[PDB]
């Protein structure tokens, strides 16, 4: 199940205005951005502020930490830059920017990479430089999702952009899933077998369809750590709906239905993946008032 | 740094038969299981048995108390049951497991207990003490002399005889292949690898990450950060040889080899791991428990 432990709101704020979270590397603690461009450690536990830091001048939209704790992507809304790169080693400060991208992620095998989107567009940056390495696009290939995001896949050596295939090192479209949805891009499985786009679940190996999981349709996804379990959170403002999905990661079937009947804006795991840390609204309320509810999972 | 503080010895025996150790939940005692089947309470602070209870009718082997001081699961040598659970809110019997040699508890939430029969594995609800389960897949086994299957710490996940399932689904997801004829493996506390033996694998991709030769035959055990592990060494009598050697548990390297010169039935630490325990044998069988200052 997923029982409610604790809850809390940006502290002495008229209006809460948390946006996103994730776990930092720091146990008992949670970063959340806000809608003012800040970004704020909490203890997750008792709900106290720990620390501030100005990262932007519009929302923060998505952050990502690295697994090493020393390095930070943040995603604003309107800012310039919209994307950046944070040190959280002994200052916190900027160490790159990645101009016009909406959407940042890191590698996954090893963390020296960044990932940015920019509408049908990847761009891949070394964290060492802040170079811009690859662009990746194809006219011949594209999809035009609305909600492109380019992603790594395990290993590093191949990026999903706009539904299309690349190798990494060769920096060349292998192949392009067709196209079956109007937003959503899609995510390769941790497994590192299967491509996850939208309802179409692809072998990566034959590029065959496997499964189709309607459920699925218009979500977000993220895995547990252990790769165990799938959640989904359909796109709606807030960015999400009122309910998530929990899926078994190794069948696709379907686990539970939360619905919070408050609009969700994020929502996280910890690596032990013990608890859930979600951000929701206090339906489609105009007032920004966002709390953090942790689960216990 | 290994510190000896002092050494529990079984009360008005001419030698001791301490077979394995574990620390209560609470850690006021240490719970001493013995070659007659016997389970004693030692008092940590006083050195004193404060409790002996009659468990099993042969050795036993191994012991494991729930985290929340309620349930202690004991497995035995021979004859039958071969494993129990008992409660320790009045000391009884709740259930037992009679054909399962090893059993441990599910770790994230302590519901139920999972059973190692030869290649087979059961889980088992700890209030019904029904078979929920029974996990044996024989186009994958691969017959490890010493399987002992195991919860991962999600839940979701069990190892048993080298192959990976989905306890959900009920269903192998991975045949891990065979490079050894004795040890089955563990979950890594960090829930992203697998110890098997001396190979690392990627629970996720199933890919080899490392070879540790160190680990060969090993059984291990984490600190409670998980960020240390302990492994000794199977005897080819005493389970393990005199030595114990402790690894960095992110990068596999050792860290140390505690040399004891003294075979080894079994070692614990307490939840803050300040303290370990060791059965030792001082004879040669006169089997102690020596505690030490970890560190
Ligand atoms: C108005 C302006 N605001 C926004 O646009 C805000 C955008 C935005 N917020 C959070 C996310 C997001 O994808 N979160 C991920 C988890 C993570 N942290 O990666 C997620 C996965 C499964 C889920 F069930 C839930 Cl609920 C959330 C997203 C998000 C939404 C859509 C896309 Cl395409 C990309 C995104 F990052
Ligand atoms: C000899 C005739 C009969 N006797 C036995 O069979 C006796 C069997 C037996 N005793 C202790 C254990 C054991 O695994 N202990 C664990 C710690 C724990 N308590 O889990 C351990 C981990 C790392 C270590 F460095 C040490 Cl030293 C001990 C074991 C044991 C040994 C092998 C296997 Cl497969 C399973 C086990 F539980």
């Amino acid at each position: 199940a997923f029982r409610p432990i604790s809850v809390f709101r940006e502290a002495n704020e008229d209006e809460s205005g948390f946006t996103c979270c994730a776990f930092s590397a720091r146990e008992r603690f949670l970063m959340l951005g806000t809608c003012t461009g800040q970004l704020k450690l909490y203890n997750v536990f008792s709900g106290q502020e720990e620390a501030s830091y100005n990262c932007h001048n519009s929302a923060i939209t998505h952050l990502e930490p690295s697994r090493d704790g020393s390095l930070l992507l943040t995603s604003a809304t309107w800012s310039q830059p919209l994307s950046a790169l944070w040190g959280m080693k002994s200052v916190f400060d900027m160490k790159h920017s990645f101009t016009e991208d909406h959407y940042v992620e890191f590698s996954k095998h090893s963390q020296d990479r960044v990932i940015g989107t920019k509408g049908d567009i990847a761009h891949i940056y070394d964290i060492q430089t802040g170079n811009k390495l690859l662009t990746l696009f194809n006219p011949d290939l594209a999809n035009n999702y609305k909600r492109n995001c380019a992603t790594f896949n395990p290993t590093d050596d191949l990026v999903l952009n706009d539904g299309v295939l690349w190798d990494v090192r060769s920096a060349q479209a292998i192949h392009k899933f067709d196209k079956f949805n109007m937003n959503i891009s899609g995510v390769f499985h941790p497994n590192g077998l299967e491509v996850i786009i939208n309802t179409e679940i692809w072998d990566l190996r034959t590029f065959h369809l496997l499964h189709t999981v309607p459920a699925l349709d218009q979500c977000r996804v993220v895995f547990n750590h252990t790769g165990t379990v799938m959640y989904g959170a359909m796109l709606q403002k807030s960015p999400f709906g009122s309910s998530f999905r929990t899926f078994n990661a190794t069948d696709y079937k379907p686990i539970a239905t939360i619905d919070v009947k408050r609009n969700i804006f994020d929502l996280c795991t910890d690596t032990k993946d013990c608890y859930l840390a979600v951000i929701e609204n206090q339906m489609d309320a105009l007032n920004m008032d966002t709390v953090c509810r942790l689960y216990e999972v």
